[PDB]
């Protein structure tokens, strides 16, 4: 109870910033996550014995794939931490409990393939879940791990609070389906501009949390350039593996996933920043002003990809 997690000074300071990199020492990521829960939620939110056991079962159920791995889980949870800390009073005790856990669990048992590849492969998961295939699986895996003996980190919640938190976590994890992002941002855009957005309306909160989840999930584009650039390699390593698999099914993959079209990556980053990232962080800043640093950092990396195209790097 009187046991706080502390970090080294540089991590203590840098962890509060949106652009924080959790570093290459895997064995520190659990301590980093617990540190964030304790400062975001309270030392009382979770029974430390159960939290630690939940974290290590979650870690175990992430795979050794190049991008959608344990490091991504913790990076995405750190971005959510940054948002919750910079927007203290806007979120319930239950939302702070659910969203950090949601973020850690959001890509559980990811195989490094898109929903599209599961469907064209005719993977069993694509029959069980017709849309947001991987995302419903990630939630299913979260509920599985929550029901392991000793793993129920929400045991102190009432029946109805327990259901509220598993419902926050489910919508939060479904929202990481980037196909659901576009519509969700347009609705939030229209709602903000007409002045109809209302954070006491539960369906409005849901949309806002969904946008945060997109924001944290894409947060690789909000890092300092050398981090963003090096993460790009891991991202394309999955994309190109999937393209390879598409070719094995007899299907020309989209260029994004075709390793024969590496040359076009810088232009592909531009599209993604303009079509997805910038709109995402723009709308998020409108709703949550203190998240502006994510927009600024995103715009900085757009400018850096523009420099790559111009042959200046
Ligand atoms: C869009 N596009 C298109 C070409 C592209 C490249 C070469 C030739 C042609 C096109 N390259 C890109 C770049 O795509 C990304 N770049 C960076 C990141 C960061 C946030 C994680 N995510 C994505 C991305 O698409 N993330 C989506 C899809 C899977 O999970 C969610
Ligand atoms: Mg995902
Ligand atoms: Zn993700």
């Amino acid at each position: 109870g009187l046991m706080q997690f502390t970090l080294p000074v540089r991590l203590c300071k840098e962890i509060e910033l949106f652009h924080f990199d959790i570093g290459p020492f895997e064995n520190m990521w659990p301590g980093i996550f617990v540190y964030m829960v304790h400062r975001s939620c309270g030392t009382s939110c979770f029974e430390l014995e159960k939290l630690c056991r939940f974290i290590m079962s979650v870690k175990k159920n992430y795979r050794r794939v190049p991008y959608h791995n344990w490091k991504h889980a913790v990076t995405v949870a750190h971005c959510m931490y940054a948002i919750l800390q910079n927007n203290h009073t806007l979120f319930t005790d239950l939302e702070r409990k659910g969203l950090l856990i949601a973020c850690l669990c959001h890509d559980l048992d990811h195989r490094g393939f898109s929903n599209s590849y599961l469907q064209k492969f005719d993977h069993p998961l694509a029959a069980l879940y017709s849309t947001s295939t991987m995302e419903q699986h990630h939630f299913s895996q979260t509920v599985s791990i929550l029901q392991l003996e000793g793993h129920n980190i929400f045991s102190t919640l009432s029946s109805s609070e327990y259901e509220q938190v598993l419902e926050i976590i489910r919508k939060a994890i479904i929202a990481t389906d980037l196909a659901l992002y576009f519509g969700n941002r347009k609705q939030l855009e229209e709602m903000y501009q007409t002045g109809s957005l209302n954070l006491n309306n539960q369906s409005h909160r849901d949309r806002v949390i969904g946008l945060m989840m997109t924001a944290c999930d894409l947060c690789s584009v909000t890092k300092l350039w050398p981090v963003t650039k090096l993460t790009a390699n891991d991202i394309y390593a999955e994309f190109w593996a999937e393209g390879d698999e598409m070719k094995k099914l007899g299907i020309q993959p989209i260029p994004m996933m075709d390793r024969d079209k590496k040359d076009e990556v810088p232009q592909g980053q531009l599209g993604f920043y303009n079509a997805v990232a910038i709109p995402c962080y723009t709308t998020l800043t409108q709703i949550l002003p203190p998240t502006e640093p994510l927009l600024k950092a995103c715009r900085d990396n757009l400018s850096q990809w523009e420099k790559v195209i111009r042959g200046e790097e």
